[PDB]
């Protein structure tokens, strides 16, 4: 019965994951857009004083999410509201139940975190090698379960948390968004629609699929040009090794 | 019934944490040392593909651990295991039972992933200017509660995360192991001796006083002992400015 505010931007893939999960929970819920890379609402450190969106606030009084309430739980950093949500709403077996299969899920998710995501950011940000991404990339394929299905079988919240990054990467590369060189960008699109990466496009497929992904996603296009507002891809800025 | 097999390695913090949170819950396990460093065996990619340490088996026939079995669940990355031997061992209370409780443990143990542990790696293995990390180090300690207990209040799985870290940096700062300048060193054990770090000398404290810590830890001069043939750490050396 207590109230959710997650506080949102269309750019943020951290933000996507959380919207993902709370679709899948059939949790009533509210989300709030925040100019947080240009234009910081004074108020916003009261919900998260990191400056970060993500940003939750959960029960206390109902108010306006601009007038957060010293009542509510703050909670910060997107996978520990993923596992927040799971634990709020048990009957939407947002992870599995047997212990194993779930720790399959919570191996998706680290190996995400500590191979894969940086990789992009580098990538993506400062451009550097495609290489070494691609090979995460691989590493992280090759942790699904090779006859189709999710990180641990059925959906969890592993995948909330790895698809935002991933369903950005295709449109993102086909727009030339991002700071890696264009011999780069050539080999990571020709790698992305190669055999080689023929099982991570399923799993895109099959999470693009849920309505939990179409009913957070502004669309390709849509998602492209709210990326290209993040002052950290600045347009024509290129680097090269 | 199902057996445990942790393969560790004495100065590993990653590994630390699993044994740290086997002992928490009163688990039966069998810990087996493995020389990753410099000596990897043949058979270990067959427990962690990934080559590193922690590696786990669950399950399967008992089988010395130097011939895993391939019946056995291969669970890789710390934080997974630590979710996974709190789900094993529900009785022992390694997470609260409260939603916004368990939240607080894992937004600390994503706090200390995503802001604070690639501070320590920055200024241990680069030695890059140690305000960062101190500034980081102030954010964590002020998720803690102010006025005592452990990161979610009760011990949690968040405090066998962590400990790992900050216990190391206390002896490891005094043998001057690590690529910071001696004058970076004076600076941080300053730092983490004055007022501005009392909550989280006294979080080390309540950590290191519990079982848990001394039954897994070789001792301050052992431990760094054992650090000093790491690598990465590159005893004698130290970079400046
Ligand atoms: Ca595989």
């Amino acid at each position: 019965t207590k109230q959710i505010t997650l506080y949102t931007a269309t750019f943020s893939p951290y933000a996507h994951r959380v919207r993902i999960a709370l679709e899948e929970a059939g949790a009533e819920y509210t989300t709030y857009d925040v100019d947080i890379l240009r234009n910081m609402p004074d108020w916003f450190p009261l919900v998260n004083p990191l400056k970060k969106i993500p940003a939750m606030t959960f029960g206390g009084p109902e108010v306006p999410p601009d007038q957060p309430s010293p009542e509510s739980a703050k909670i910060a950093e997107s996978l520990a509201m993923l596992e927040f949500i799971a634990d709020l709403f048990p009957d939407a077996k947002l992870l599995p139940t047997d212990p194993v299969l779930r720790a399959r899920a919570r191996t998706f998710m680290a190996l995400y975190e500590n191979y894969v995501n940086g990789q992009f950011r580098d990538v993506w940000f400062l451009g550097t090698p495609a290489d070494p991404l691609l090979q995460a990339l691989e590493m992280l394929q090759g942790a699904l379960p090779p006859d189709g299905g999710f990180a641990a079988g059925e959906w969890s919240i592993a995948d909330a948390a790895v698809i935002p990054f991933l369903a950005r990467m295709f449109p993102y590369l086909e727009a030339g968004l991002g700071l890696y060189s264009k011999e780069d960008g050539v080999k990571m699109r020709k790698a992305m629609a190669s055999e080689r990466f023929a099982r991570i496009r399923q799993y895109v497929r099959d999470c693009r699929a849920r309505p939990s992904f179409a009913n957070t996603w502004a669309g390709d296009a849509e998602q492209v040009e709210a990326a290209k507002t993040v002052p950290m891809l600045r347009v024509g800025e290129h680097h090269h090794h």
